[PDB]
């Protein structure tokens, strides 16, 4: 802590505690969401490209009673038909909350409530997915293949190339990669920060602004691993950090590609997804300006 | 072989079982499901020993492949054992009604007075049931297969012997065991519907004549139509499977008035059922026995 600068110690002090009150680790206050059912050329190469980006990131579901019980969903196999979006409704609503908790997040750091609402809106569009990924991998189990999300958990399905198999998708090698960092909560909270004070985001107009906070917070992050991280398993970790944060950009953009493709196909997006995902600024993101406007 | 008139008394059996068991439970539906979320004292932990016994984990396969799964919790005090009562509730509810159409179509059986057929389901339903569930029991996984649901017998530390010491398990093991024909089913349905000595029976003499029959077409069905030496017993086996199931049905009855006075859970149906003018007392009952 010596080593930190006073504002570099009280930049991390502002970041943990913004991510302790608005990060729902456990998913308790995750209710009343969607759960799958008790039950031409062009298009064909449409229907074919989303089959892949479903199978790709296919997941039984595991939802845990306060009482003890589980219950256990298996997806259906793929026999060609509309039972490949089974989990869609129910992702569209996990993945809002999510988002929901990303918002609250920002809203409590004081470097983004003082920006103009056109960049908070603009900043939350462009790394909402992003820092969704970065809060999923910190309750990911690589040994298992399984986020825990404390009553939900998703499990992925055991595949014919195994680990092998499953690395080739892209979403899925970051997060193996990242895990194996064995990054502190401290790290994962400055990569937010990085992600979210992106000054080449779409629609950024105080470009200047974001660039300076985004630097000083990459500073703070090197010299927060520099007064913590002395291991030889750690060298270089910085550089590595930055370059998973250039990957998740990359995921980024194939996963908005993905959500198009999709949503044309079989509409599942919730209005915030739409918001965040679809693109006056304030006026055509409704629900972005309410949040940002409401209290924490 | 069998006489005439006890080759058209299997028929109608077979005619009302046919008419009246979903063996696939493909009408089973609308059901409810576990949710996703000093003297006193004494009451419910007997009711803690009742349900302990009786554990399953339930499996939903869906049209489109998928599989839910519900394992159950484990005792931690609270009205978590309670859990799947309501499904129970629905599913025993379900198969009472098809038992009722079963008996309605049996000529036997409307010819009797309406109090005696009354005092003759509320005798033997649980009975019909359980036979019923003998017929989609698999031993092999310990698993109650109906159609797209199943009741799979959760693992206890004593394994299979532990289960044998409870004696509604025991029961279908021994049960399923003897490998009967559907006609064996029937006729011991018959047997138990036609018990005369059921509380509240007044035609005696008439229910216990048409027992007798039922029981001798039984055993003449099976002279007829197995290798004689080898089961030479097998009717006195099945009697003495109907004389233990009764016993079942008598500490199934007083289970389930201990979980339903701590634990309300029967459905209107069931409460008439179980004690909770005899048509005045029954007239759900009633109604289903009269359209």
């Amino acid at each position: 802590v010596q080593g930190l600068t006073e504002e570099q110690r009280m930049m991390i002090r502002e970041l943990m505690d913004a991510q302790m009150k608005t990060f729902d680790t456990t998913f308790s206050h995750f209710k009343n969401f969607r759960l799958p059912g008790v039950l031409s050329r062009e298009e064909a190469a449409k229907w074919s490209q989303v089959r892949k980006d479903l199978c790709s990131l296919k997941v039984s579901l595991q939802l845990r009673g306060e009482d003890g019980s589980v219950w256990n969903y298996k997806p259906p196999a793929d026999s060609g038909g509309k039972e490949i979006f089974s989990l869609l409704p129910h992702m569209a609503d996990m993945s809002t909350y999510m988002f929901k908790g990303i918002i609250s997040f920002a809203k409590v750091i004081s470097y983004f409530r003082d920006l103009p609402i056109e960049d908070q809106i603009s900043l939350l569009k462009g790394a909402a997915f992003e820092l969704c990924q970065l809060r999923f991998n910190t309750v990911f189990n690589a040994e298992t293949g399984t986020w825990e999300c404390g009553r939900l958990s998703y499990c992925l399905e055991d595949t014919a190339g195994g680990f092998q198999q499953l690395l080739l998708e892209p979403m899925l090698k970051f997060h193996y990669m990242l895990k194996k960092l064995q990054l502190h909560e401290e790290e994962y909270v400055l990569m937010q920060a990085i992600s979210l004070f992106s000054p080449d985001r779409p629609g950024v107009l105080q470009h200047r602004v974001v660039d300076q906070l985004q630097e000083q917070f990459a500073i703070t992050l090197k010299s927060y691993i520099e007064c913590n991280r002395p291991q030889p398993a750690h060298r270089f970790l910085f550089l590595k950090i930055m370059a998973m944060l250039t990957e998740l950009r990359s995921i980024n953009a194939q996963h908005t590609q993905r959500w198009l493709r999709i949503q044309d196909i079989h509409p599942f997006a919730t209005p915030l997804m739409q918001e965040l995902f679809g693109i006056s600024l304030t006026e055509r993101h409704k629900i972005l300006h309410r949040l940002l406007q409401e209290g924490s």
